[PDB]
Order: structure tokens, then C-alpha cells, then sequence
């Protein structure tokens, strides 16, 4: 057991100043004033750094030059390496259609989910249904360990959405070339998600908006974006933003196609598109925890919560990663 | 002086119950309870319909079978008066004519046009929009025909109340001269990046015409115009609300981007309130054919749209408050061309210009200077 103090902590909420995060037994015992802080217990300084839980990355292909080979040792490289980046969780993204390798795939899952909790959370199946029976019912026989799959909405019967998404499965709309229409369709049909908005999606024109325009005026619908200034220019970014609120992510559609980290998508979220560090965090945190549904033990800092945290520097320099209770990062 | 009473009344802000609006020497002498209305009085009833000032549309080229365009015979003063009785059937007590050309001859016979008719009609149709010739349909430095023109321009700006041009087509400094010359600079018909769009928004420009029209697609590298327009808090811009010419989806992504900065406008053309079947327009050949203008290829060649009509699918098609919507054909339109603290709203001392409807959006009466001039 011991707390962390002498830092701007961020819970998911707002940031505190004179407190300190208790950790103990792999969970945040909880977060309290310094003062309320009992006298027995081991304190942890951040040095002016800022605290808050670890980011979670939804749309990872691969990272420390390696790519999802698809093993548990693959699994646990891109952990080791997204750590040394304040990313703590996120999701391997596996492309094909061979449904031998998906089979391997949903099989080494389920045998990493075994051997390392709250880390790399599950499956994140792209394709077949892109645009670039069994299969439907082999993926809700796996749920458990399928996260979620990215799919064309033109390319796929309303059905199988369905199935998907009452699986718990969540479904994405992506690499598509979906019209509006054939986009709401979609949504109606169970998807909840659309994978990296602009990328893979039609051009927006006034005649039709296409599945970015569909995104972008549905409400409930969450999405990632990635703040590389790569592949999506930081104006529509800010626009996104604005037009979907609390339900834009982060992500990082990161490789071996861009070599962005999460703190650098925090650092060009905060100075590029004048979106407050408050709101930042929480694109990179609480947003994509709720996307898929591990809010109730990941989006934030408080009891109860898996002790999975990240400090920083202001400069946006990773001084610390925390993953259960346990420093792996050190700086 | 009368008061209007019995219905609900649209100040600009709010929608008032039991209260009046007293009409007095063309002015609004002021908008109070009917209690306070003194009794000597006369007093017109609405009937419940909605009662709200006058629908300013800064984007027309022709109603009522006419059009401010091509031949010099049509743009003329009796064409200005023949597409205000247009308008003003449908709400719309004041405009702005545009005047597509690159005719140095036409542009003068414009300007001397609208400044015959300027003395003769007040609080009506507004000032000219010059359309063209700085567009891009096939540098900051500048040519000498750009000079003489925008010289031309600026000595006119009494009568010239805004021009579309496109930011890449244009040198800053030009921008610069029609912005301070009190000319509402606007960015249209142009193919330019987000970069170049937001140099004409630093030159000057502050309105974009007929948002996600005429401009190039957005991408998620390049935003283009619409993109830059979109992220530039401070530039008012028009769109067209027929569920033609921009998919209803992008006008609710659009009014929640640009808050109060977005005006209702009706791109339209000669068929508007009229029962032409084909007509001339910029060259090309167009039908009306099905409530769509299209051309020979059958491509939508402009809008048969009134601003009742549009008022009506921006409530029932974009789920924004008719509170807003109202706005959207007001206030903000007179706020985008700064005749504001004139014709915006129903308050004492502005313009009495209004316009009255039913709740199934059909126009019972229009009142230009405190004259009704329709009545159903």
C-alpha cells in the first residue's frame, strides 16, 4: 500500500491539488486529501507532474516493431512498449479473413486475458465485411474475448449487426463507402462506433454527406480520431470535436499507418486544437473506456477502480506508468 | 398608428403572448402588453398567426419570372419592384439582388440601377451582390483590370452591399479595399484550401456564400473552404434549406457549428413565385421542371425556394426551434450585412417591416414600412 502525492492528480473529472491516490492490492483504495492521508502509509512523489489514469488505445495495429506473430508474446511486446507511452490499455487489432487466423486469434486472446489482467483488453477484428453465417456466429461464440469488429455497413446485412451488437460486442462502422442512408441504417441496426472518422470514409460533399457526415450528425454514436495532423488536418478535428462532444476518442491508428503515441496525440489535441487538457484526458481515457464498456473499472481514478495510471510532465514528457498498483515506468 | 394583436408575436428574442406591436409613421413605435395599449387605438387582428419581422434573403437572383441578369433590358429598376411583390408574398420583406457578370457595362448599368431605385423604394431591396468576376469556374499581387475595378467597386460601396468572390482568384490587398470601403466581402464559387480560405479571412472576408455550394468537398486532409468555414467562428454564411442543394444532415452539423452565424437563404431563380416552365440564366438553358431547376443535362442549375418554404424545412426537416429558424431569416441576416440596428428585429425605432403566418406556415399577411401590402 502507499499514495501518490506532490502532483496535479486528474480523476476523470477534475484535477485535485493537495491530494494523493492510495493504491493498494492492484486497485486505487482511494483518492483523498494529503492531510486525511494516514500516518503509516508510503508516499510516492510525482514532482509537479500531472496524474491521471492510464490512456486507453482503441485502434492499435502495432507498436515497438511488432504487429498483430499473432501470440501472447506479441500481445505482451506492444504492452511493454505502449507503457513507455502512458497508453496502459488497449486493444490489438487483427486484419484478415482467414477464419483460421481469426480462430488463433480469439484463442491467444483468451489465453493473455488468463495471464494478464486489465492490459490489453481484447480483440479488435477488422474485416472481412470491409470495402476495400458462420463467421457471424463463431464471433458471438467469442465474445468474451472480442472487444470489437470493424465493418463496412453496405457490405453487411442489418442482421448480422444485430447479433453482434447483442453479443455486447461493439460493432464499428469503417473502410467503408457507405451513403448517408446506408450509414443510418447501420446505427439502427446495433453499431455504436465508427473507426478513425475521415479515414477510410467517403468524401463529405453537400449532395451527400457520406458515413463522416452520418457520424457527425448522430449523437449517440462514438468515435476515435487521430490527432497525428497526418491523416486528419487539425481543423476537423476541432470541428469533430464540437459536433460530437463527450463521444470523440483518441486514438493512435498506430504501426510498426502513423508512429503516433498517446501523449503526443494529448500534446497536439491540447496545442493544436485548443481543446482544454482536461478534455484531452479524457478522450484518452474515460471516452474510449466507455466506447467498450470497461467504464466501471477503467476510465477513472477512484476506489474500486484498477490501479492502472500514467504521470506526466507539462511538456508532456511520461515521468511515470503505473499498470495494477505496479510501477513499469519509471523517468 | 395601429397595433397588431392577437397572436404570437416573434421580437428577434423571444415570442411574446398578449402583447401588441404598435405601428406608427413606418416605425415600430414599440412592441407592449395589450393592457398597456392605450385606448384610442386601432387595433388588427392575426388571427393566431405567428407575427415576426420581415424575412431578409441576401442571396436571390430572381423571382416572379424575372431575374436581375444576362439581357441589360432586365436589370432594370421595374424588375427590382416586380421581384419585391414576388418576395413579399412569401414573408420576405427585403433583399439583395444579385448580379452575375463580368461586363464592366452591365456592372455599371447595375450600380446606377440600384441607386435609381434606392431613392424611390426605402427599406426594401437592399443593395446589390456582385457575383463574379473574381471567381474560379475553369498570387497577391495585382494586375491592373483588378485595380480598376476594385477602385470602381469602392466608390460605389453606397449601393454595392456585398461581393462574392474566390480567396485563391484575389490579392489580399484587394480584399482589404472592399472590406474597409464598408463592402461585405464574401467567399464563393472558389476551390480554395483551408489555408488560402483563412488568408481571406484575415484580408477582410467575413461571409461565405451559400455554405457546402460551389466549393470543393471536405476531406479529411483537406478541409477546404466549407471546412475553414465551418472553424471560423466569426464569418457569417449563408445556405440553402430546399433539401436539394445540401442534404439536411449538413445543415444540422452546419447550424450547431456556426451557432447564430448562419443565414436561411434561397439561392433562387426566375421560377420562384411564378409558373415558368424554362428560362435563360448565366448563359445556360434551365427547367423547372418537377420544383427542380435543372438544366439540359439534368443537373441542378439553382432553387425555386422562398423563404417561407425554407422556413418551413429548417423547422420540420432540421429540428431547429422555430425561435431559431426565425432568426435565421432575420436577425441574422441583417446582423451579417450591418443594417441591424434597422431591420433585425421588432423593437422601437426599427423599420416596421413584418410579416405574419399560420402555424401550417402559409403567409397571411406582409407589412413593408407599416403598409400592409398582402393580405390572406
Amino acid at each position: 500500500m502507499y499514495a501518490l502525492t506532490q502532483g496535479r492528480i486528474f480523476t476523470g473529472h477534475e484535477f485535485l491539488d493537495d491530494h494523493a491516490v492510495v493504491i493498494a492490492d492492484g486497485l486505487i483504495k482511494s483518492v483523498c486529501p494529503v492531510a486525511e492521508l494516514p500516518p503509516e502509509i508510503e508516499q510516492r512523489s510525482l514532482n509537479g507532474a500531472i496524474l491521471s489514469p492510464g490512456f486507453i488505445d482503441v485502434q492499435l495495429n502495432g507498436c515497438g516493431g511488432v504487429q498483430f506473430a499473432v501470440s501472447v508474446e506479441t500481445l505482451e511486446i506492444m504492452q511493454k512498449a505502449n507503457e513507455k507511452s502512458g497508453c496502459t490499455n488497449y486493444l490489438p487489432t487483427l486484419i484478415t479473413t482467414s477464419d483460421e487466423l481469426m480462430k488463433q486469434g480469439v484463442r491467444v486472446m483468451r489465453e493473455y486475458l488468463a495471464k494478464h489482467p486489465n492490459q490489453a483488453l481484447g480483440l479488435h477484428l477488422e474485416g472481412p465485411w470491409l470495402n476495400l453465417a458462420a463467421l457471424v456466429d463463431f464471433l458471438c461464440e467469442n465474445a468474451d474475448v472480442i472487444t470489437k469488429v470493424t465493418l463496412a455497413p453496405e457490405m453487411v446485412p442489418a442482421e448480422v449487426i444485430s447479433k453482434l451488437a447483442n453479443a455486447g460486442i461493439v460493432v464499428s462502422a469503417g473502410h467503408s463507402n457507405a451513403t448517408l442512408k446506408e450509414a443510418k441504417a447501420g446505427f439502427r441496426a446495433g453499431i455504436t462506433f465508427a473507426t478513425h472518422l475521415y479515414n477510410a470514409m467517403p468524401y463529405i460533399t453537400g449532395r451527400e454527406p457520406g458515413l463522416a457526415g452520418a457520424i457527425l450528425d448522430e449523437a449517440d454514436i462514438y468515435c476515435g480520431i487521430i490527432a497525428d495532423g497526418l491523416h486528419v488536418d487539425y481543423a476537423n478535428i476541432r470541428n469533430a470535436k464540437r459536433l460530437k462532444g463527450d463521444k470523440l476518442c483518441l486514438v493512435t491508428d498506430a504501426t510498426a499507418g502513423s508512429s503516433l503515441t498517446m501523449i503526443e496525440g494529448v500534446r497536439n489535441l491540447v496545442e493544436h486544437c485548443g481543446i482544454a487538457l482536461d478534455e484531452v484526458l479524457r478522450m484518452a481515457t474515460l471516452y474510449p473506456a466507455r466506447a467498450i464498456g470497461v467504464e466501471k473499472r477503467l476510465g477513472t481514478l477512484a476506489a474500486g477502480k484498477v490501479a492502472n495510471l500514467t504521470a506526466f510532465t507539462p511538456d508532456f514528457k511520461i515521468t511515470k506508468t503505473i499498470v495494477n498498483g505496479n510501477e513499469v515506468v519509471t523517468q
